[PDB]
């Protein structure tokens, strides 16, 4: 069998061009271009290459370098400054933050209309409870490649691999919401390829390279890798072997080129979405 | 033949000992939990109040006229976030048709919402870091706690997908490391499902909707269905006595993960008090 591959890094090129265009038209009746806020607390590329992504679509993006010896008190002030702001329509925080800091407080004070990350738990409970509002990025990337390629969700036996907050848990939220029937899977599940093997759609996400073999695989499954493992040589591969599960799915997302530049681009399609609905 | 699991039993110890913490907070000079109920309009109650008053519980209703404006309602919404001696909010729907239900319901504090179905409390749970909890899923694990059921490793099957219990009981069944599948209506072949379940949860509220003989030998069976039926009996979305004859456990309806709801109301008060509002 030849698969056929989900191309993430040509759907995330159209989905960006699109916001460009909306961004365009925006700026031509007069009104601001979205603006996205970062910030950094002391020092440890992907912020980097999202600004690229950022400056192709006509975005405005800020980014405050605090220094180390910054207090949860103070970062907290610039949240709520950031949430007041009226130009700002994403705030991102970068981890890690400094020791003595708590990540959660930070991050939930941040206002959910400007959580273009999706993982405010505000947003997380919204998609749970089936009215969304801006939406976890990688599964929310992951339902639109189904939709650019016409893949019907209803009814689809759908297993998640990997039970993180990240990926697994809103994905099976996603998933729902797309009529699939769900299951979720995580280290205590017990016989794993049992599960894997009913899956019309497998979403793989543990970080863990070629930790799927393509046996597994369902006849005609849809095979959506969410692994991102950086190898000692510099480059990246998935959590499914690619080559042998390619001989059994329908269709297949590459690693890289698949889920990655949909989470960039989701979280641009979150950006245009909190400035548009949200915040003009 | 199986064994019983009694939730009517479990739910009077569970309420007993939510009455000996008052009993002990009076004892050491502490305020009593505080619960207050908002009716707008007339149309459950008085049992939960009930119950309220069995564990020395202040208790406090509004009961406001249908003239009630969207305005009035959020400026009480606002005094009982304020005021000290409430811990629990509930707002009873339906509200008149000219009240924007989702808003009411948001303006509630998370940490009063005893309910447990703001977005901040279902999303905390699907984040592993649960706050309040939805009241029903959560009766539903501390009954297999209370039976010493260990739930690491079951491959648990809920079914239905509705936002008061097949979502949010999926969440909790990951917490307590199961497997977990949902299926809902868009499902295609409900016994595969059934019929691997460890653990099977239902809740669709349809008398006799599965089948008693594809439940597993052995299986733990959890009925939250509550249907009035012709002849004026109760029942459950599950055949008792067909189910019976292959369950290792089984609740009976009624007596089972109604009376838990119930209790998890309480419990969840008390919660607030003890550990969101008056910490010692
Ligand atoms: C374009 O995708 C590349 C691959 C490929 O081409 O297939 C890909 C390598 C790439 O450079 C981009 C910019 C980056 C991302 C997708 C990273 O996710 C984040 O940055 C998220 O926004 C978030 O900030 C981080 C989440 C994790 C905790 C750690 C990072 C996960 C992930 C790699
Ligand atoms: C003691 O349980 C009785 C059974 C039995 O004994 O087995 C049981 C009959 C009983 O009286 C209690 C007070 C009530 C509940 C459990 C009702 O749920 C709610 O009220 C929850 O608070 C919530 O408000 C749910 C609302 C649903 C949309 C419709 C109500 C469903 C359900 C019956």
């Amino acid at each position: 069998g030849a698969a056929k591959i989900i191309d993430g890094k040509t759907i995330a090129q159209q989905v960006r061009s699109e916001v460009a265009q909306k961004v365009q038209a925006r700026i031509a009746a007069g009104l601001r271009a979205p603006g996205l806020a970062v910030v950094l607390v002391g020092s440890n590329i992907y912020v980097a290459s999202k600004r690229k992504a950022c400056e192709e679509v006509g975005f405005v993006s800020r980014s405050y370098d605090l220094p180390e010896t910054t207090s949860e008190a103070e970062l907290l002030e610039l949240i709520d400054t950031l949430n007041a702001d009226n130009t700002i329509d994403g705030i991102l925080v970068q981890l890690p933050l400094p020791a003595g800091i708590d990540n959660v407080k930070v991050l939930e004070r941040i206002h959910p209309d400007k959580d273009v990350d999706g993982f405010h738990p505000y947003n997380v409970g919204r998609l749970c409870q089936r009215a969304p509002r801006l939406r976890p990025c990688t599964p929310r990337g992951i339902v639109t490649l189904l939709e650019r390629y016409n893949i019907d969700t209803f009814g689809l036996n759908a297993v998640v691999i990997g039970a993180s907050n990240i990926v697994g848990r809103p994905m099976s939220m996603e998933l729902l919401l797309a009529g699939c029937t769900t299951t979720v899977t995580h280290r205590f599940t017990k016989n794993l390829r049992h599960h894997v093997e009913n899956a019309d759609l497998l979403i793989v996400a543990v970080g863990k390279p070629g930790f799927i073999p393509g046996d597994w695989i369902k006849e005609g499954a849809i095979v959506i890798d969410v692994g991102i493992n950086r190898l000692e040589n510099g480059k990246v591969v998935g959590d499914v072997v690619f080559e042998d599960a390619a001989k059994r799915a329908s269709y297949i997302t590459p690693v890289p080129g698949g889920v990655g530049p949909m989470t960039v681009a989701t979280l641009i399609e979150n950006t245009l979405q909190a400035c548009v609905e949200y915040h003009d």
